[PDB]
């Protein structure tokens, strides 16, 4: 009933890396790096793979920080997004035809140009909290209803 996705935030003490997606689903918004998990791959391995594909960066250990389920009314499949963070990467962020990376100071996170749910859970990430969330959307701009709770085990 749900499809697995990953989302990785490279979050360091004073800055966070986001990428502006150029095409496809979510294009035109700043976000972390991620995508669909493949057959025979663990969620964390898929998170690591997608970070490389989309940003050019190599991460070793990833830390689980959240799970968010998205419902888009009128679409049957829920999107089960597993969120991870890291403070330690190798490589320089790469701009490609699919993605434009940029570092942001923590006070300048571009919420108006991000998915609207990020305004709810990104501040929990910044304060090193973990969470379970569920957001029901109509279209890509309107949150009809949501739940969001902090957890000790993701
Ligand atoms: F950007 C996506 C890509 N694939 C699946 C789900 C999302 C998504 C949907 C709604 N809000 C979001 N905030 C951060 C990611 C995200």
């Amino acid at each position: 009933a749900s499809r697995l996705y990953t989302l990785v935030l490279v979050l360091q003490p004073q800055r966070v890396l986001l990428g502006m997606k150029k095409r496809g689903f979510g294009a035109g918004r700043w976000n972390g790096f991620g995508g669909k998990v493949q057959e025979g791959e663990t969620i964390e391995d898929g998170a690591r793979r997608e970070l490389q594909e989309e940003s050019g960066l190599t991460v070793d250990a990833l830390h689980k920080v959240g799970q968010i389920v998205f419902e888009f009314v009128g679409e049957p499949e829920l999107m089960d997004v597993h969120v991870f963070c890291t403070d330690s990467i190798q490589g320089t962020p790469v701009e490609s035809d699919e993605m434009r990376p940029c570092w942001f100071q923590l006070d300048q996170i571009p919420f108006k140009d991000m998915w609207p749910d990020d305004s709810y859970w990104f501040p929990l990430l910044l304060q090193k909290k973990k969470f379970h969330g569920y957001f029901k959307f109509q279209g890509q701009d309107t949150i009809l209803d949501y739940t969001l709770r902090e957890v000790d085990t993701v």
